[PDB]
């Protein structure tokens, strides 16, 4: 699933996520792409979106929205644990 990512700087094509990927997996990626924290960031489709709360970990993108090359809008809240530049 060649997901885009839609975040600060514009699109970011996050490739290695299968079906099964979990919230931890998804999330930790784009923490490592956009650098965007698993806090700063929410689970929004370009299709409208009802602002689904993740109340899990293990949850895999099958559960979740997220669909092959689909437009994840990954938000930057600013407010994230910023002790490093990478």
């Amino acid at each position: 699933w060649r997901v885009r990512c839609k975040a600060k700087g514009g699109t970011h094509l996050l490739q290695g996520l299968s079906s099964r990927t979990r919230l931890r997996e998804l999330q930790g990626q784009i923490a490592a792409i956009t650098g965007i924290a698993p806090g700063s960031q929410r689970i929004l489709v370009g299709y409208p979106p009802e602002c689904l709360d993740l109340s899990d970990r293990d949850i895999t993108l099958g559960d979740l929205p997220i669909q092959s090359g689909d437009m994840l809008i990954v938000e930057e809240d600013q407010t994230r644990p910023k002790a490093s530049p990478s």
